[PDB]
């Protein structure tokens, strides 16, 4: 059972509630965590999602190996060696790129591959959130012009929003990252963001890169045109990780553990026979049997707990920490009188259905659990969101665990100057940067001569900053 | 581009190119690692959503551990180690999984406390690295490649060598139902069992042109042995503590080299339809303006009748390249049904098939095209089983005395010999056989089948002249 409350303790609540619920395990090596199947089959969820609609697009998997021309590998089983470990494959694909693509008709090429990728960095490790290893998908397309590459990049991060939005019940912000938080040799990175009110940050949901030409140029990779000139390709590259999970867990959840989306959910519907140490004589769990065909005939994903030493208490405790969106009760007055207690995981109403009944209301009420979850995020995104004027307004907003959305001159230099200023000004408040999450792409109006809430130049663009993972 | 090496001359040459110019495999500067094309990984996701959809029907249930594992549980010459991290060295080095025993099962030891919580069954899809210094082979002997494996834990040793078998048998299926690769279910000799294990079961393919035989999939009984030095314990139903059953199991893209290797001729690839990501593909025939319009329409309906019928179809309307050009290239990557339409083929009502695995043709009414596409398909998966089968039977040959071992070998056969089962026997063999050779000459056990040949009584072991303990199949091996 989850003890520590998710507003007053968030971080001890996130361990607590990741960790009973049997969706992670610990490891005897540092920022490595095994994922369960009650994590693991929310990613083969959103897996076969996202690789299904990318299909859709033209897009197809591949393999590229693990190891780049670093972590050295140094020895064989004690027998030395005459290699690196893949933080993301730019430079193992590209290579071969140059190699597949020498006219026009070639274009456009696009792969992804799912796989693991390491990272090591020294910094305190957090399941989900930052890891040593972590699961993803990285697609790289090439094309014969920007602006076929740059369609490309807005389907998928439209595939992104979707996938947080659809799947997983997140909402998440559509924009255009700074110079100096876009990807290093790109020319535009595109995001979706989300936002933790319990601790007030942002965070990056997925990436979808605008390469533009610069890869190309790097790697040679360029293409016979059509009147017979060599033209550089214009590329993308696009990844989301298991992250989502992370953001999922911290958006749903509640004090008594997580809530899971019922389109994502390992189970739907736990059936918890109301039965006590030595009650077993086939009368409730028959019943139990018989329900669960029914209820997968109408492609339910049911368990029915029968473990004989836990109470009924027990088990609701149990798969509430789960976070399972439905349980249905079945005792000996529902064998008598012919219904199930149902009772759903976010609200915790309670309902008397028929056993004729179940196979449609579940399916009505996982709809309805899996709209709730979702609306009732999105108002907490908007409640957490301060639109300003003036830098006056920045660190109160801070304080109140919100973002704020407010005109900008777009400035590089000022972006580091106002992280600088805002770490300075939570120390002497006594990790407090202040940095930009996105531009996003609904811009409310600019006035005419709007001035930059920390410059006083120009503003172009309403930008959203926050404090941030 | 296309292949010009003839398979029964220079088997390795001709295989270098079928991988190569079907865009299968692209090469790589980091010895035994291959890139692995979108070509190839389409009947790498068939075979593996195949494999996938059967064990979620048995209750097993996919996860993902790490890929690293620390000396002492590694250690409780093929594995990587992590030793550097830049200059530096790492305070304790670690090793990259070759295998995943030894990072799940500690895990598996906290999670399992009572009979309730059996039986515990995982699956995980991931690669994993066996850094020989050897020679490597794409697809079938590589430093990293992609597999499943799956592990599971049971309150008995019946129920886990039940499951042992039911994996053995969806293997079966993976190679002869999906691949139309003929294998032979057995057992491994005590020497080539699974180092900690109780019996290894296998399925075992065979190479022709080369003789060799090739381990295809692998599914152990490990028993109580890691139990035991894992301390995975359950508490029965009277308080009583026990040991685990286990069981692990294997299966890797080791199986695309042998679908290659037993269906390509000398034009290339040939895909059995059942993997094919594109069952037909349509070739319009366009030629100076010959109702060009109606040509590409009329594909694109016969696109949607045939998908209508689960038919997996892709149209070359692709403009830079010639009917020809796309003839050769669908040819070379073994495309099962290449369907053309062109203006002859419009006025009459009919289209042209023509199949890969024979060259046969067919004109065929569009109004018949899904029936007789369905079975043709049916046909050709069939043919190239059917004929890889017969080349199997036609590469066994059953003897009973030693003298007859290196004449066998050297027909490129495997051999089905009585055998006393004595592992010594086994070494001696080795290097008798390896000395008479004179890429090793060597000839091991495959496997001993569970299909057992009659023993008559008082038959000798064809080696040491004992008496005999059952059939076991030999040859030379990957
Ligand atoms: C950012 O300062 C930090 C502060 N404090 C701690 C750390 C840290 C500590 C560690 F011990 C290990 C690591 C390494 N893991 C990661 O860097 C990382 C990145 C991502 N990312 C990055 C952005 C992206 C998106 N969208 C990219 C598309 C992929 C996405 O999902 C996802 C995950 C699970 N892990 C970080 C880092
Ligand atoms: C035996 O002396 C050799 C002689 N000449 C060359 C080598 C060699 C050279 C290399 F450069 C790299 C390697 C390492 N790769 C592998 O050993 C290997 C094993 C398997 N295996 C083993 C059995 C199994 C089944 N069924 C198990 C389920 C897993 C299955 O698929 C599959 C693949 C793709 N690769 C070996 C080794
Ligand atoms: O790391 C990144 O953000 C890019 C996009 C996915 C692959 N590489
Ligand atoms: O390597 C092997 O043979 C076993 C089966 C898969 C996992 N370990
Ligand atoms: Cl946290």
């Amino acid at each position: 059972m989850v003890t520590a409350k998710k507003d007053e303790n968030f971080s001890e609540w996130y361990t607590q509630a990741i960790v009973r619920s049997e969706m992670i395990e610990y490891y005897d090596i540092s920022g490595c965590y095994i994922m369960r199947p009650w994590a693991f089959h929310i990613w083969e969820k959103v897996q076969r999602f996202f690789d299904d609609e990318i299909k859709k697009m033209g897009v197809e998997n591949s393999y590229f190996p693990m190891f780049v021309s670093v972590a050295w590998v140094t020895h064989y089983g004690d027998s030395p060696l005459p290699i690196a470990i893949r933080p993301t494959s730019e430079t193992i694909m590209y290579p071969a790129y140059a190699k597949w693509i020498r006219s026009h008709r070639d274009l456009p090429l696009k792969l992804n591959q799912w796989c693991s990728v390491v990272r090591w960095e020294f910094k305190q490790p957090t399941p989900f959130l930052r890891t040593r290893e972590f699961l993803w998908q990285e697609g790289h397309t090439a094309h014969a012009t920007e602006e076929e590459a740059w369609e490309l990049v807005l389907d998928i991060l439209e595939l992104y929003r979707r996938w947080y939005e659809e799947c997983l019940a997140v909402p998440v912000i559509k924009g255009e990252k700074s110079e100096g938080e876009k990807f290093a040799g790109g020319k535009k990175t595109t995001t979706v963001e989300a936002f933790i009110p319990e601790n007030g940050r942002g965070i990056q949901a997925a990436t979808s890169h605008l390469l533009g030409t610069n890869f190309a140029k790097m790697f040679e990779i360029e293409f016979e045109d059509e009147e017979g000139h060599k033209r550089l390709v214009h590329q993308t590259s696009w990844g989301c990780t298991t992250r989502s999970l992370g953001v999922m867990i911290m958006t749903h959840g509640d004090d008594k553990g997580l809530v899971i989306p019922p389109r994502v959910a390992s189970v739907q519907v736990v059936i918890i026979p109301i039965l006590f140490k030595d009650e077993n004589t086939g009368e409730i769990l028959g019943k139990c049997r018989e329900l669960k065909t029914m209820l997968e005939k109408a492609d339910i994903r049911v368990r029915i707990d029968d473990r004989s030493n836990y109470t009924p208490g027990w088990k609701y405790n149990h798969w509430e920490v789960k976070g399972v969106p439905l349980r249905l009760e079945l005792g000996p007055k529902d064998l008598a009188k012919g219904t199930a207690r149902v009772v759903r995981r976010d609200t915790g109403e309670a309902y008397q259905i028929s056993w004729a009944d179940l196979a449609p209301k579940l399916l009505e009420l996982m709809e309805g659990i899996q709209r709730s979850l979702f609306e009732k995020a999105k108002a907490r995104l908007h409640e957490g969101i301060e639109k300003i004027s003036t830098f006056d307004e920045v660190m109160p907003a801070l304080n109140r665990k919100h973002l704020v959305l407010a005109p900008w001159c777009e400035d590089p230099e000022s972006e580091e100057q106002i992280k600088k200023e805002t770490q300075k000004l939570s120390e002497i408040q006594a990790t407090g940067a202040m940095k930009t999450l996105c531009i996003p792409f609904d811009q409310p109006p600019m006035p005419e001569g709007t001035k930059c809430f920390y410059t006083g130049k120009p503003a172009k663009r309403w930008t959203l900053w926050g404090r941030s993972y």
